[PDB]
């Protein structure tokens, strides 16, 4: 019975004590119940009122409180980069290691625009844990979108406590400590950290003041502290590096706070899907949840895009996706529903993918009525900068080695006699 | 038939005989054929390039060669704004008048954002005609949008002929010279004259880079002069006002061409028609066609929507547009076949006018077959309405107040709407 | 006269040593005792490529002044011609035999909008045979002043400039000013911008020098008038003149700084930019000076010349192409003659070719153009100009019943040949 | 013989069987001609429509029909970065060398923004070449530029077949793919890799709404398919290396297609070239035919930029192109007319350039009167991001070794006591 507060962007405002926010001042000398003032700035100061990301917390004790950082010398995301491969890529699931790994031991470099040590873009992981955080985390390297698959998650944060479960995503701000609870024992699942410019909603275009992603559906938590007296290490991902230091407080001692820097989560299943409701097959655009922006307009640094329960209805068309050679990159997951839940794909700048023989000649010789998709949830992250895979990536037994022969069965059924 | 080029926004090329157009440049010293170059300036020379239209033509007499034009006695477009009125309206069709009366003399103002003497924004008008042009004609107080509804017109333009029959609609960029003739001996239908930023497509936003209106489907039609010698009379509307001259040269002497700003048609049954395959009910500026910006973004001085055949799929859904009040002005019109919020008094021809905040929406009729009908996919089909949505308010004319087809108990369409509100049950 | 120079420039100019503050723009005791005062020619939040203000230091402030009274003489109450596309051409205007000082005598030729409600660009011709006895400012809009016929002394609050034909001037909306005829009479255009502040064009691939360059435009020194004495201040608010009586001088600033302020321009120091190769160029190539509106590439205005420049263009119709113009195109003519009028068009004539009017050259420009020989030739000894403009340019009553009238204009295209031939290329 | 559509940036459309073009949409369930729908992709599906570049193919067999790449051992552009050098250099013709060597096997690095194997900003090379290509190569990594010095090409594309000369330039879209033949038995010429937002025409300020390149003499080749059936080899460039892989068909089998991402030509003899009808000497952005932007408004990733037959005429001026330091980096070469033919000069940001002695000594001398500069035809890449000379460059013999010596005679002519 988790309770949340609703709307994307929105400047929220959240006591978990009766008048812990400081009423008409962000800045009091004598603050409610003898809390302390902490500014969370999510972006540069200076930023267009829509851009802006700003938080105001009211805390037990200032972040500043900590020892000097150490670097671990576990370190899951130190692996180099791979090799150069343009080629077509496939992975079966990740299975979960037998060795205690937590949340952020976890995680699986899959692909990135760059190399841990610098940050830019996106870089793409699948998270694979046996073991609750037994310890609080932020991310200096960027935003964190999350995207369980199998196991659901208790995250409790600075700001409050969120639960999600596969269907649901949830998105940490840069920086924001939280600490991850496997309520089933073990998860899996995919995260597309953001170097850049944080997740927004899309530009509607002609869909106009409704659909899509419904902002009325971002859930952001209520205030709620811990008191716990004793040790806690802090962890930090800077730079590729896990950092710690050991704090003899709680760092999610946050009692009240206001703005507009939050976690949040949402269902995929409250998707108002917009498509077809004539003929031919839409751009993957239009499945567009949450987007990264770039400051050239029109190129997302990614897209995230899902691919719901829909109803097909497009006459005289071929329905499934075309043959397609694109700009831009494509990292393909499934939450559920040779492509297995947890599997991934990467087609890389101007590969060429599209249907298999069997999906084509299927979909030629359809007698096109009205059919629904249903029980199923794929997803795809679409970046504009190469992913270059990792060498943990290419070297992994999940990775399949004969994924072009897929294709390798189509005919030509030309005849230039008969149009 | 008509031969076409295809390509909305290209800079086309186009002569009608071989090597007309000048090779490596606009102006020749020696012009091919011994023509005349002269350019057409849709827009200010600085307007971005995608912004931009401008056309070079090439042409046996300048348009420069006429004589003083004149104002005529008679004047189609001379009537009074109409009273103050926040009603929302609905007019029957328009019959056509039994005078001889041309396409230029045939438009009925129905409502404007502005004063004909003074054309700002967009003014819409039914046109009524029962006679083919015997002249020429520009419009000089900006682009046309002609939406047919009765009728085939054959348009004759300086760049080409074009027909257009209903489900199709046309294009005259502001300036050019045209000529309608009515090839089913009369013609009825709706007029978007706008005054503003030329009509173009919509941003398609997450659409992406297909969809809607696709390009390929913008038709422009190819070289075609004539010849005759004798009088030709050349009409233009300036500041609302028919002024002509008399020529004695045909003025579609243009040979070849090349450029942007051109007329051009598009069959709406082409339109890739995008909406919810999930549930709800989708804003309709999701079924813009072409759109008219303002400095403001986002804001369009018109948008110019379709309502086309399409799957109706939303589940657990109220599915006919939902009760509304809006900022813009919405005028709309029926092509053919029946509209889908509404049940009597729309019929092709027919128009409805709900401006600023008027509150609108369906009837009980239909809120009552929605709520109780099990939900299944259905085709909505044989139907073509549209809407000419305007960010100024629309102001009807004299003439559309005190004419016979203003319906007068519109309002009581709404009369029957009852309570189902129950308090003690979700 | 002395003149500080850069188009543009936060300037700081004293009359007296250390008038202006160092250091602040608001001091508790002012050096020598003076009044500051901001004239804020542009809302405070403008980016600060397009902020417009200056400070003043002054003897007197503005302020001391008695209520405004509207004046019996008129000089723009005349009312809006009546509808009418046709092409139309002015000769040059006589100059009126009644007492005339500058602001007496501008003649409305076309407007976009009533005087009363003014809006984007209005346009008069000026004629005046006396020097002014009094101060004036323009509520309603900037002023660009384009001289034809005599010398102007113009005393600004921020000092004191000289302009002669060839050279064009600018006065900010509300900025107070007297005028001098230095040759007893005087004529000339006006471009009343009430829009945008004109500004420099975007140069485009032109890049980062060329057509009128900054460093070209001077503005005066300060210099004030300790004249003790009854002054009389008219200002034109929406087309009307009102005034009231001062017993001091208003040209009374001693210092001032900043970026709201007259200025002049020779345009004989134009880099005129053309064809070294074929065609010829669109005359936005000749753009002066420009006030933009929200529309980007949709100027409210353009002032545009046509120079003395080299015409090489080979195999080339090298006067201006036949045209038809969604713009709106008012010209005149400071001296010689211009290119595309073989004759009726004389310095101090206009013409008015409205939206999508059909223009060009005429038959006997077109006979030499096709007929002539090419080579590099130099235009010269001419200057004319446009003011084109996005709005419609309505004419005024005067001009539509003014004996300058040409009555038939449109003669000069009559005699246009069909060349055509459909069987030889 | 080769047909031409014309119109930089139209909606082009083109069939070589009637009505191999599907009427009313783009994914008919049955194509005409039994043909596959393929969508290329080349830029963001959510750019503003005036920069969109995307079409659609109508081809025998899929892009997606094809085996695993494979790196080739033959490698053309993974020679190493030069070291630091600020430099003026300048560059004697490069010549054809002995070896067997395609169009793609023959590029020689010149200098580039960004090492190979992290292709950002521009790429400049110069190519030689002595075979025509017996297979089909696209590139990955950006869009052609090319600029022909010595021989003719005739350019197979997926979209058809253009023939490009000395003195004409053509353009090729990232991804698509091509086979260059040599008309001429050997060829050698210029190439700028954009590896960012594609070339497109320079907004023209006061010039207006003509001028300069004229968008009607932009030229895209018709349709054009081969059904030779047999082993072909497909290579493709992709982080500067050379991956192929072998296909049992022509890829070059696209019947039909429509859409705005098209290869072309365009003859520099067309130019219409503005410049002084008055004095002083104009900035060579006035002689820009193509520009690359980037997100910062008024600074270029490159401008392509020519120096053609054209008239001076400037009145009392220094003619020549004045003394210069500059931000930029300012690439030259020379197509006709120390400075050769196939020569190239680099000066890099704020290194000082400008004529010689002897340039100036007569330029201050001449009687000046109207002068067509004719039978020359130089241009220039300039670029924002610093080009870096590949080792390559720095160790060839064609590098002229005392270039800074043009300038050594420049003599002082100051004389204070007369103005
Ligand atoms: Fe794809
Ligand atoms: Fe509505
Ligand atoms: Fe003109
Ligand atoms: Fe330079």
């Amino acid at each position: 019975d988790l309770h949340y507060l609703s709307g994307f962007g929105n400047e929220f405002a959240s006591e978990a004590l009766p008048g812990a926010l400081p009423v008409g001042q962000n800045s009091p000398q004598k603050a409610p119940y003898g809390l302390y003032a902490e500014l969370l700035s999510g972006t540069a100061f200076t930023m267009a009122r829509s851009e802006l990301r700003r938080t105001w917390l009211y805390r037990i004790r200032p972040s500043a409180l900590h020892p000097r950082f150490e670097r671990l010398a576990r370190q899951p995301l130190g692996g180099p980069l791979g090799g150069i491969n343009p080629n077509r890529l496939r992975w079966s699931p990740q299975p979960i290691p037998a060795e205690p790994t937590d949340f952020i031991e976890g995680w699986l470099p899959m692909a990135a625009n760059a190399g841990a040590e610098k940050p830019a873009g996106v870089s793409i992981y699948i998270y694979r844990a046996n073991r609750s955080m037994e310890r609080v985390f932020f991310n200096a390297d960027g935003e964190l979108l999350l995207v369980p698959e199998q196991g659901r998650l208790r995250i409790a944060t600075e700001l409050g406590v969120m639960e999600v479960e596969p269907l649901e995503i949830a998105v940490i701000p840069r920086g924001m400590k939280f600490r991850v609870e496997l309520l089933d024992g073990q998860a899996r699942g995919y995260i597309a950290e953001n170097h850049g410019a944080p997740l927004r909603l899309p530009d509607l275009g002609p869909i106009g003041s409704n659909g899509l992603a419904n902002p009325r559906d971002f859930l952001t938590p209520v205030a709620h502290y811990e008191e716990a007296e004793g040790p806690v290490q802090l962890v930090q991902k800077f730079l590729g590096e896990h950092w710690a230091c050991e704090l003899q407080h709680s760092p999610l001692d946050v009692v009240a706070w206001h703005g507009s820097n939050v976690p949040y989560k949402y269902d995929l299943r409250r998707f108002n899907t917009i498509g077809t409701v004539s003929f031919d097959h839409p751009d993957p655009s239009i499945f567009t949840v949450l987007t990264s922006p770039t400051s050239v307009h029109g190129m997302a640094n990614m897209d995230f895009v899902i691919f719901p329960p829909r109803w097909m209805v497009a006459e005289n068309t071929f329905r499934p996706p075309w043959f397609h050679r694109n700009l831009m990159n494509e990292f393909m997951g499934l939450i559920n529903g040779g492509f297995l839940p947890g599997g991934a794909s990467l087609h890389g700048v101007m590969s060429a993918h599209g249907p298999d023989a069997e999906t084509c000649e299927k979909a030629i010789a359809a007698d096109l009525a009205p059919h629904k998709i249903d029980n199923t949830m794929a997803f795809m992250f679409e970046t504009s900068q190469v992913l270059r895979p990792s060498l943990q990536a290419l070297e992994c037994p999940q990775l399949q080695a004969d994924y072009d022969s897929c294709w390798a069965t189509l005919p030509s059924t030309f005849n230039p006699n008969r149009r």
